[PDB]
């Protein structure tokens, strides 16, 4: 069997995950899940948002399927649940597909998850605070080969955003990245990270395999989801050398928690990369989505009237629909 | 009389700029022009794209009226002749106004325009680039300032745009952000630059003042154009404590050089901020752009099959019918 660890987290999450874990069920009984708790609660008891036998357990696990985790911004030292996670298990390619379900268009993003302004040092010391924006050779040589792979397998080019006119470590970056996809037979159209939300907004599906790094890719990627019906079908995955993560780009929504209403797509497709990334066969999944997506009732987040419950129901009928065929004939 | 420092730059900009002099002269005959040449052909002779003589005068002028400059990215030591122009005359506030020409409807944006991840410090040794990202209290006390008062003037709020949970510099201007207002008795709701663009494209004009570090400012500006006519029509204005310098948002468009169909509305509505600054009458070239564009032809950019001349002249139209009045009766 595969062995996948599961933390629905709060808010949403355990709604999206039961949701996006049945839909799983349905297309493979390959795949036994192990729950764990993770964030505030957590962090609480052990002063940690995962405990440190259940990060051990996480780590020799075949994948892991995440929901969403609220993060205070009142809670002395607490750091990010899925910060943390990308940290400790390598998580260095994040990976954020915008679907359009009707034509199956994406947006695809890749993001740099390891370094950038994310990599940690900072400071405030006599009425001067800093941050560093850190790009390494191996953080942007590895970024590279795997944009490179997503622009080979889909026949495509990456569009690297940056701003090395006012960035050292883009100028480096931009370098590194045009190196390797030369070596690879790869197309390298640049953009410059301000210009280019005009030109996302505007002109969303002609930019291939979009590269950037970490802080750019966080805010590209959430502008992205504009065009989806909601930042709710949207999906991803966090790839490292020996694991990977999975978990819909929206968030807690504490709002809607417990009202059985949230739209458990983007869990759903998310699902959907992490059978992908195990050698099973995420297709279905995606054929479901579209397919209950001609006539199905959304949920409100996407201007209809369903309940969770609903779309899971629906998506599971396709997938029973898909799956008692023979490759399809 | 008023001594204006004017630099039209290349690409578009002389043709532009020629237009918003033309309408500033219609409105006043109290303002001197002066033009100064700047670039890279000024980097080729001399190795700045600004002369010292010439800085010199410039920074002894009243304000400066600015066009656009090609900055390209294989020039090996060229520097930005605006960010030169930042620099050396101290211009720590950015503004940005993005219009609705019809209903007079406005997105505000301050961006600090000094440090930041422009500050310039940046790295390269033994396959690690750095660039650091300063925030000072200086920085931050006076941009807050400065956001209050067009808070203030506008009986309207601050959105502070940051990423605080990742940032120890936004920890820092977050807290010296709501210190200031608080004392002003300004509002200050928060954002996260990631779902703020989400925000920005679906929500434009509920806002107020956004204010926000360098670079996310850069960012987030161009972003706000989408919801005008083309960039073309976007003003700004770059404040100091002696001193103030006035560009369209748009660059140099080099593509449609010489052809004249360039937009000059941005620099028009530039050079409208221009005389605000100087205690003129600007309030007169907006509604005269209000007024002609009801059903004036407009240029390519906007879907039109206008010239530059015909908005130009038609901009100028209507300020002799609003300046042949008494105040307006
Ligand atoms: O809880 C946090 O501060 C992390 C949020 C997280 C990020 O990458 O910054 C989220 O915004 C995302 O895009 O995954
Ligand atoms: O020529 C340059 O690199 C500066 C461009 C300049 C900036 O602030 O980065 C421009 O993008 C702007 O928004 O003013
Ligand atoms: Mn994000
Ligand atoms: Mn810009």
């Amino acid at each position: 069997m595969y062995r996948v660890a599961v933390i629905p987290g709060d808010g949403i999450g355990p709604e999206v995950i039961d949701g996006a874990v049945r839909v799983l069920k349905a297309v493979t009984g390959r795949v036994r899940f192990e729950y764990y708790e993770g964030g505030v609660d957590v962090f609480q008891e052990c002063g940690s948002p995962i405990r440190e036998e259940d990060l051990e357990e996480i780590r020799r696990s075949d994948a892991v399927l995440f929901g969403a985790t609220t993060t205070p911004f009142d809670l002395p030292g607490y750091r990010s649940l899925i910060l943390t996670l990308r940290k400790e298990l390598g998580l260095y390619a994040n990976l954020r597909i915008i679907p359009d379900l009707r034509t199956g268009r994406e947006i695809v993003i890749v993001r740099e998850n390891s370094e950038g302004l994310y990599f940690g040092i900072g400071a405030v010391v006599n009425g001067r605070a800093v941050d560093v924006r850190l790009i390494t050779r191996e953080g942007a040589e590895r970024i590279a080969r795997f944009a490179v792979e997503q622009a080979k397998a889909r026949g495509s080019f990456i569009t690297f955003v940056h701003k090395a006119n006012v960035l050292t470590g883009d100028k480096f970056f931009r370098r590194i990245v045009r190196e390797v996809a030369g070596e690879e037979g790869v197309e390298v159209r640049d953009a410059i990270i301000d210009s280019f939300t005009i030109k996302l907004v505007r002109n969303p599906w002609e930019h291939g395999v979009i590269l950037s790094e970490n802080l750019f890719g966080d805010i590209l990627s959430d502008l992205a989801t504009v065009h989806a019906g909601s930042i709710g079908i949207v999906p991803s995955g966090n790839y490292g050398d020996g694991i990977a993560l999975f978990e819909p780009v929206h968030g807690s929504a504490p709002d809607i928690a417990g009202k059985g209403i949230a739209n458990p797509i983007g869990a759903i497709l998310s699902g959907a990369m992490l059978l992908d990334y195990l050698g099973l066969d995420g297709s279905l999944i995606r054929a479901a989505v579209r397919g209950y997506v001609v006539n199905g009732e959304l949920t409100p987040d996407m201007g209809g009237r369903a309940r969770t419950e609903d779309v899971v129901r629906g998506i599971i009928g396709e997938i029973e629909d898909l799956l008692s065929m023979d490759e399809v004939w």
